[PDB]
Protein backbone atom coordinates (compact mmCIF):
# COMPACT_ATOMS: atom_id res chain seq x y z
CA UNK A 1 0.00 0.00 0.00
CA UNK A 2 2.59 2.57 1.18
CA UNK A 3 6.40 2.87 0.52
CA UNK A 4 8.02 -0.59 1.06
CA UNK A 5 11.81 -1.23 1.32
CA UNK A 6 12.95 -3.59 -1.49
CA UNK A 7 16.24 -5.54 -1.92
CA UNK A 8 18.53 -4.43 -4.81
CA UNK A 9 22.26 -4.93 -5.53
CA UNK A 10 25.03 -2.42 -6.39
CA UNK A 11 28.64 -2.41 -7.75
CA UNK A 12 31.04 0.44 -8.55
CA UNK A 13 32.78 -0.38 -11.85
CA UNK A 14 36.30 1.18 -11.76
CA UNK A 15 38.67 2.05 -14.71
CA UNK A 16 35.83 3.06 -17.12
CA UNK A 17 37.31 5.02 -20.11
CA UNK A 18 35.38 8.03 -21.55
CA UNK A 19 34.57 8.05 -25.29
CA UNK A 20 35.04 11.76 -26.09
CA UNK A 21 33.75 12.92 -29.51
CA UNK A 22 35.67 15.93 -30.98
CA UNK A 23 37.65 16.95 -34.10
CA UNK A 24 41.14 15.76 -33.01
CA UNK A 25 42.67 17.29 -36.23
CA UNK A 26 41.45 20.88 -35.49
CA UNK A 27 41.42 20.87 -31.64
CA UNK A 28 43.70 19.66 -28.79
CA UNK A 29 42.06 18.74 -25.44
CA UNK A 30 43.43 18.30 -21.84
CA UNK A 31 42.65 18.87 -18.12
CA UNK A 32 40.42 15.86 -17.28
CA UNK A 33 40.79 12.33 -15.82
CA UNK A 34 41.00 9.72 -18.66
CA UNK A 35 38.89 7.17 -16.70
CA UNK A 36 35.82 7.32 -14.39
CA UNK A 37 33.89 4.99 -12.04
CA UNK A 38 30.30 3.88 -12.78
CA UNK A 39 27.88 3.04 -9.94
CA UNK A 40 25.57 0.26 -11.21
CA UNK A 41 22.28 -0.67 -9.43
CA UNK A 42 19.83 -3.49 -10.25
CA UNK A 43 17.90 -6.50 -8.88
CA UNK A 44 19.41 -8.81 -11.57
CA UNK A 45 22.85 -9.86 -10.18
CA UNK A 46 23.76 -11.74 -13.41
CA UNK A 47 23.38 -8.64 -15.71
CA UNK A 48 25.20 -6.56 -13.04
CA UNK A 49 28.12 -9.09 -13.02
CA UNK A 50 28.42 -9.25 -16.87
CA UNK A 51 28.32 -5.43 -17.08
CA UNK A 52 31.12 -5.19 -14.42
CA UNK A 53 33.30 -7.62 -16.48
CA UNK A 54 35.16 -5.71 -19.29
CA UNK A 55 34.82 -8.76 -21.65
CA UNK A 56 30.96 -8.88 -21.59
CA UNK A 57 30.41 -5.10 -20.91
CA UNK A 58 27.81 -3.42 -23.19
CA UNK A 59 27.57 0.10 -21.62
CA UNK A 60 29.86 3.03 -22.57
CA UNK A 61 30.45 6.47 -21.02
CA UNK A 62 30.56 9.24 -23.68
CA UNK A 63 31.12 13.04 -23.97
CA UNK A 64 30.46 15.34 -26.96
CA UNK A 65 32.59 18.47 -27.64
CA UNK A 66 31.42 19.18 -31.28
CA UNK A 67 29.05 22.05 -30.18
CA UNK A 68 31.73 23.75 -27.98
CA UNK A 69 34.54 25.94 -29.35
CA UNK A 70 37.92 27.00 -27.90
CA UNK A 71 38.34 27.57 -24.13
CA UNK A 72 37.84 25.65 -20.87
CA UNK A 73 34.29 24.11 -20.42
CA UNK A 74 32.59 21.35 -18.31
CA UNK A 75 30.53 18.77 -20.26
CA UNK A 76 28.00 16.18 -18.90
CA UNK A 77 28.88 12.49 -19.38
CA UNK A 78 26.33 10.12 -21.00
CA UNK A 79 25.80 6.38 -20.34
CA UNK A 80 24.99 4.67 -23.68
CA UNK A 81 23.89 1.04 -24.46
CA UNK A 82 23.17 0.26 -20.74
CA UNK A 83 21.07 -2.97 -20.44
CA UNK A 84 17.46 -2.70 -19.17
CA UNK A 85 16.79 -3.18 -15.45
CA UNK A 86 19.98 -1.29 -14.49
CA UNK A 87 20.74 2.25 -13.20
CA UNK A 88 24.16 3.85 -13.96
CA UNK A 89 25.71 7.01 -12.48
CA UNK A 90 29.23 8.09 -13.58
CA UNK A 91 31.74 9.31 -10.94
CA UNK A 92 32.22 12.23 -11.73
CA UNK A 93 28.99 13.07 -13.68
CA UNK A 94 30.75 15.96 -15.53
CA UNK A 95 34.36 16.42 -16.77
CA UNK A 96 36.32 19.71 -17.25
CA UNK A 97 37.92 20.00 -20.71
CA UNK A 98 40.39 22.68 -21.99
CA UNK A 99 39.68 22.87 -25.75
CA UNK A 100 42.51 24.63 -27.60
CA UNK A 101 43.51 24.98 -31.28
CA UNK A 102 45.79 22.05 -32.31
CA UNK A 103 49.30 23.51 -32.89
CA UNK A 104 52.69 21.85 -33.47
CA UNK A 105 56.37 22.91 -33.06
CA UNK A 106 59.68 21.06 -33.52
CA UNK A 107 62.36 21.12 -30.79
CA UNK A 108 66.03 20.07 -30.87
CA UNK A 109 66.72 20.92 -27.16
CA UNK A 110 66.48 17.27 -25.92
CA UNK A 111 68.03 16.86 -22.44
CA UNK A 112 68.61 13.40 -20.83
CA UNK A 113 67.56 13.10 -17.13
CA UNK A 114 68.86 10.50 -14.60
CA UNK A 115 68.19 10.65 -10.81
CA UNK A 116 71.38 10.02 -8.67
CA UNK A 117 69.39 7.25 -6.80
CA UNK A 118 69.30 5.22 -10.08
CA UNK A 119 73.15 5.54 -10.43
CA UNK A 120 75.12 2.82 -8.52
CA UNK A 121 77.65 3.95 -5.84
CA UNK A 122 80.52 1.91 -7.47
CA UNK A 123 79.68 3.36 -10.97
CA UNK A 124 80.51 6.82 -12.52
CA UNK A 125 78.71 8.07 -15.71
CA UNK A 126 81.10 9.05 -18.58
CA UNK A 127 78.70 10.07 -21.44
CA UNK A 128 74.91 10.04 -22.14
CA UNK A 129 73.76 9.76 -25.80
CA UNK A 130 70.19 10.38 -27.07
CA UNK A 131 69.31 8.73 -30.46
CA UNK A 132 66.75 11.41 -31.49
CA UNK A 133 68.12 14.94 -32.18
CA UNK A 134 64.76 16.44 -33.34
CA UNK A 135 61.21 15.85 -31.96
CA UNK A 136 57.71 17.14 -32.87
CA UNK A 137 55.35 18.39 -30.15
CA UNK A 138 51.55 18.62 -30.56
CA UNK A 139 49.46 20.67 -28.05
CA UNK A 140 47.47 23.95 -27.73
CA UNK A 141 49.29 27.24 -28.59
CA UNK A 142 49.16 28.38 -24.87
CA UNK A 143 51.12 25.38 -23.41
CA UNK A 144 53.27 25.09 -26.62
CA UNK A 145 54.74 28.60 -25.93
CA UNK A 146 55.47 27.51 -22.31
CA UNK A 147 57.73 24.59 -23.43
CA UNK A 148 61.35 25.19 -22.32
CA UNK A 149 63.04 21.75 -22.70
CA UNK A 150 62.24 18.19 -23.90
CA UNK A 151 63.56 15.62 -21.42
CA UNK A 152 64.55 11.96 -22.02
CA UNK A 153 63.94 10.82 -18.43
CA UNK A 154 65.16 7.29 -17.40
CA UNK A 155 62.25 5.09 -16.09
CA UNK A 156 62.08 4.98 -12.23
CA UNK A 157 62.30 1.10 -12.32
CA UNK A 158 65.64 1.20 -14.28
CA UNK A 159 69.12 1.33 -12.62
CA UNK A 160 72.59 2.33 -13.97
CA UNK A 161 74.97 -0.50 -12.86
CA UNK A 162 77.12 -0.20 -16.02
CA UNK A 163 76.83 0.60 -19.76
CA UNK A 164 73.07 1.02 -20.39
CA UNK A 165 71.04 1.04 -23.64
CA UNK A 166 67.25 1.27 -23.68
CA UNK A 167 64.08 3.18 -24.61
CA UNK A 168 63.32 6.18 -22.35
CA UNK A 169 60.08 8.28 -22.60
CA UNK A 170 60.15 11.92 -23.81
CA UNK A 171 58.44 14.67 -21.72
CA UNK A 172 57.85 18.41 -22.39
CA UNK A 173 58.65 20.63 -19.38
CA UNK A 174 58.60 24.43 -18.65
CA UNK A 175 61.30 26.69 -16.99
CA UNK A 176 60.11 25.45 -13.52
CA UNK A 177 60.29 21.76 -14.62
CA UNK A 178 56.52 21.07 -14.86
CA UNK A 179 55.46 18.25 -17.29
CA UNK A 180 53.09 20.04 -19.72
CA UNK A 181 50.03 18.42 -21.48
CA UNK A 182 51.56 17.73 -24.92
CA UNK A 183 51.93 14.81 -27.41
CA UNK A 184 55.57 14.22 -28.49
CA UNK A 185 56.56 12.37 -31.71
CA UNK A 186 58.57 10.13 -31.32
CA UNK A 187 56.98 9.32 -27.92
CA UNK A 188 60.33 7.80 -26.73
CA UNK A 189 64.05 7.58 -27.71
CA UNK A 190 67.02 5.21 -27.21
CA UNK A 191 69.34 6.41 -24.38
CA UNK A 192 72.96 5.11 -24.32
CA UNK A 193 74.93 5.54 -21.06
CA UNK A 194 78.75 5.11 -21.09
CA UNK A 195 80.17 4.37 -17.61
CA UNK A 196 83.57 4.21 -15.83
CA UNK A 197 83.95 2.02 -12.66
CA UNK A 198 85.03 4.54 -9.90
CA UNK B 1 55.38 -16.54 -58.50
CA UNK B 2 57.26 -13.54 -57.03
CA UNK B 3 56.06 -10.59 -54.82
CA UNK B 4 52.81 -9.17 -56.33
CA UNK B 5 51.19 -5.83 -55.31
CA UNK B 6 47.65 -6.44 -53.91
CA UNK B 7 44.78 -3.98 -53.24
CA UNK B 8 43.84 -3.41 -49.55
CA UNK B 9 41.95 -0.61 -47.73
CA UNK B 10 42.88 1.50 -44.67
CA UNK B 11 41.22 3.90 -42.16
CA UNK B 12 42.58 5.75 -39.12
CA UNK B 13 39.98 5.51 -36.33
CA UNK B 14 40.27 8.67 -34.16
CA UNK B 15 39.06 9.26 -30.52
CA UNK B 16 39.83 5.67 -29.34
CA UNK B 17 39.83 5.55 -25.48
CA UNK B 18 42.42 3.38 -23.64
CA UNK B 19 41.16 0.78 -21.12
CA UNK B 20 43.87 1.03 -18.44
CA UNK B 21 43.87 -1.74 -15.78
CA UNK B 22 45.25 -0.64 -12.35
CA UNK B 23 44.24 -0.46 -8.66
CA UNK B 24 42.57 3.01 -8.66
CA UNK B 25 42.09 2.79 -4.82
CA UNK B 26 45.85 2.37 -4.05
CA UNK B 27 47.43 4.30 -6.98
CA UNK B 28 46.84 7.63 -8.83
CA UNK B 29 47.93 7.86 -12.50
CA UNK B 30 48.60 10.84 -14.90
CA UNK B 31 50.86 12.11 -17.73
CA UNK B 32 49.31 10.41 -20.82
CA UNK B 33 46.76 11.24 -23.57
CA UNK B 34 43.31 9.78 -22.66
CA UNK B 35 42.57 8.80 -26.31
CA UNK B 36 44.60 7.35 -29.23
CA UNK B 37 44.17 6.73 -33.00
CA UNK B 38 44.03 3.20 -34.47
CA UNK B 39 45.23 2.51 -38.03
CA UNK B 40 43.05 -0.31 -39.43
CA UNK B 41 44.00 -2.29 -42.60
CA UNK B 42 42.01 -5.00 -44.42
CA UNK B 43 40.59 -6.17 -47.78
CA UNK B 44 37.04 -6.40 -46.30
CA UNK B 45 35.64 -2.81 -46.48
CA UNK B 46 32.42 -3.81 -44.62
CA UNK B 47 34.26 -5.09 -41.46
CA UNK B 48 36.56 -2.03 -41.67
CA UNK B 49 33.49 0.31 -41.78
CA UNK B 50 31.68 -1.40 -38.83
CA UNK B 51 34.91 -1.33 -36.76
CA UNK B 52 35.33 2.43 -37.51
CA UNK B 53 31.73 3.09 -36.30
CA UNK B 54 31.63 3.39 -32.44
CA UNK B 55 28.15 1.69 -32.34
CA UNK B 56 29.29 -1.61 -34.03
CA UNK B 57 32.98 -1.47 -32.84
CA UNK B 58 34.30 -4.75 -31.33
CA UNK B 59 38.03 -3.91 -30.81
CA UNK B 60 39.44 -2.22 -27.67
CA UNK B 61 42.84 -0.69 -26.85
CA UNK B 62 44.09 -1.76 -23.38
CA UNK B 63 47.06 -1.16 -20.99
CA UNK B 64 48.01 -3.10 -17.82
CA UNK B 65 49.76 -1.40 -14.84
CA UNK B 66 49.24 -4.21 -12.20
CA UNK B 67 52.89 -5.48 -12.54
CA UNK B 68 54.42 -1.95 -12.24
CA UNK B 69 54.85 -0.08 -8.95
CA UNK B 70 55.30 3.63 -8.13
CA UNK B 71 57.20 5.95 -10.52
CA UNK B 72 57.04 7.05 -14.17
CA UNK B 73 57.02 4.13 -16.75
CA UNK B 74 56.04 3.56 -20.44
CA UNK B 75 53.67 0.62 -21.13
CA UNK B 76 52.80 -1.04 -24.50
CA UNK B 77 49.17 -0.78 -25.66
CA UNK B 78 47.26 -3.96 -26.69
CA UNK B 79 44.49 -4.34 -29.31
CA UNK B 80 41.91 -6.85 -27.98
CA UNK B 81 38.82 -8.45 -29.69
CA UNK B 82 39.91 -7.22 -33.20
CA UNK B 83 37.90 -9.09 -35.93
CA UNK B 84 39.78 -11.53 -38.23
CA UNK B 85 41.10 -10.24 -41.56
CA UNK B 86 42.12 -6.88 -40.02
CA UNK B 87 45.45 -5.33 -38.89
CA UNK B 88 45.44 -2.67 -36.10
CA UNK B 89 48.27 -0.37 -34.97
CA UNK B 90 47.65 2.16 -32.15
CA UNK B 91 48.99 5.75 -32.50
CA UNK B 92 51.03 5.96 -30.22
CA UNK B 93 51.95 2.25 -29.64
CA UNK B 94 53.13 3.02 -26.04
CA UNK B 95 51.89 5.52 -23.39
CA UNK B 96 53.91 7.18 -20.56
CA UNK B 97 52.24 6.81 -17.13
CA UNK B 98 53.25 8.46 -13.79
CA UNK B 99 52.09 5.95 -11.14
CA UNK B 100 51.97 7.55 -7.68
CA UNK B 101 50.44 6.56 -4.31
CA UNK B 102 46.80 7.79 -4.08
CA UNK B 103 46.72 10.60 -1.47
CA UNK B 104 44.00 13.11 -0.49
CA UNK B 105 43.93 16.54 1.24
CA UNK B 106 41.12 19.02 2.00
CA UNK B 107 41.46 22.71 1.06
CA UNK B 108 39.38 25.75 2.09
CA UNK B 109 41.41 28.29 -0.01
CA UNK B 110 38.85 28.46 -2.91
CA UNK B 111 39.44 31.53 -5.12
CA UNK B 112 36.95 32.61 -7.87
CA UNK B 113 38.54 33.58 -11.24
CA UNK B 114 36.93 35.80 -13.95
CA UNK B 115 38.82 37.17 -17.02
CA UNK B 116 38.16 40.95 -17.66
CA UNK B 117 37.17 40.00 -21.30
CA UNK B 118 34.12 38.12 -19.88
CA UNK B 119 33.04 41.26 -17.89
CA UNK B 120 30.88 43.74 -19.91
CA UNK B 121 32.16 47.35 -20.33
CA UNK B 122 28.85 48.84 -18.97
CA UNK B 123 28.92 46.43 -15.92
CA UNK B 124 31.00 46.59 -12.64
CA UNK B 125 31.32 43.52 -10.32
CA UNK B 126 30.24 44.17 -6.67
CA UNK B 127 30.70 40.72 -4.98
CA UNK B 128 31.57 37.12 -6.01
CA UNK B 129 30.20 34.24 -3.85
CA UNK B 130 31.32 30.58 -4.03
CA UNK B 131 28.80 27.98 -2.66
CA UNK B 132 31.47 25.45 -1.56
CA UNK B 133 33.79 26.52 1.31
CA UNK B 134 35.65 23.15 1.58
CA UNK B 135 36.82 20.76 -1.21
CA UNK B 136 38.64 17.38 -1.30
CA UNK B 137 41.56 16.84 -3.68
CA UNK B 138 42.78 13.39 -4.81
CA UNK B 139 46.22 13.01 -6.52
CA UNK B 140 49.77 11.70 -5.90
CA UNK B 141 51.68 13.05 -2.83
CA UNK B 142 54.22 14.91 -5.12
CA UNK B 143 51.64 17.12 -6.95
CA UNK B 144 49.40 17.31 -3.79
CA UNK B 145 52.23 19.17 -1.92
CA UNK B 146 52.55 21.57 -4.92
CA UNK B 147 48.88 22.73 -4.63
CA UNK B 148 48.72 26.44 -3.70
CA UNK B 149 45.09 27.46 -4.46
CA UNK B 150 41.80 25.92 -5.70
CA UNK B 151 40.19 28.13 -8.35
CA UNK B 152 36.50 28.43 -9.35
CA UNK B 153 37.18 29.66 -12.90
CA UNK B 154 34.19 30.98 -14.98
CA UNK B 155 33.75 29.00 -18.28
CA UNK B 156 35.28 30.82 -21.33
CA UNK B 157 31.85 30.68 -23.15
CA UNK B 158 30.10 32.56 -20.25
CA UNK B 159 29.80 36.40 -20.01
CA UNK B 160 29.02 38.75 -17.07
CA UNK B 161 26.31 41.16 -18.38
CA UNK B 162 24.60 41.43 -14.95
CA UNK B 163 23.85 39.32 -11.84
CA UNK B 164 25.12 35.81 -12.68
CA UNK B 165 24.45 32.41 -11.03
CA UNK B 166 25.81 29.15 -12.44
CA UNK B 167 28.06 26.10 -12.06
CA UNK B 168 31.79 26.80 -12.55
CA UNK B 169 34.50 24.04 -12.61
CA UNK B 170 37.11 23.73 -9.82
CA UNK B 171 40.86 23.53 -10.70
CA UNK B 172 43.97 22.93 -8.52
CA UNK B 173 46.86 25.31 -9.35
CA UNK B 174 50.43 25.90 -7.99
CA UNK B 175 52.21 29.22 -6.99
CA UNK B 176 52.93 29.88 -10.73
CA UNK B 177 49.26 29.22 -11.70
CA UNK B 178 49.75 25.81 -13.41
CA UNK B 179 46.67 23.47 -13.45
CA UNK B 180 47.94 20.32 -11.66
CA UNK B 181 46.79 16.70 -12.41
CA UNK B 182 44.31 16.21 -9.53
CA UNK B 183 40.68 15.06 -8.98
CA UNK B 184 38.60 17.58 -6.97
CA UNK B 185 35.39 16.67 -5.07
CA UNK B 186 32.99 18.43 -5.68
CA UNK B 187 34.18 18.74 -9.33
CA UNK B 188 32.32 22.11 -9.63
CA UNK B 189 30.58 24.80 -7.48
CA UNK B 190 27.81 27.43 -7.85
CA UNK B 191 29.28 30.95 -8.44
CA UNK B 192 27.07 33.99 -7.67
CA UNK B 193 28.15 37.37 -9.10
CA UNK B 194 26.58 40.60 -7.74
CA UNK B 195 26.92 43.55 -10.18
CA UNK B 196 26.44 47.35 -10.21
CA UNK B 197 25.75 49.14 -13.57
CA UNK B 198 28.70 51.65 -13.94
Amino acid sequence: GRQVKTETYTNTVTNVPIDIRYNSDKYFISGFASEVSVVLTGANRLSLASEMQESTRKFKVTADLTDAGVGTIEVPLSIEDLPNGLTAVATPQKITVKIGKKAQKDKVKIVPEIDPSQIDSRVQIENVMVSDKEVSITSDQETLDRIDKIIAVLPTSERITGNYSGSVPLQAIDRNGVVLPAVITPFDTIMKVTTKPV
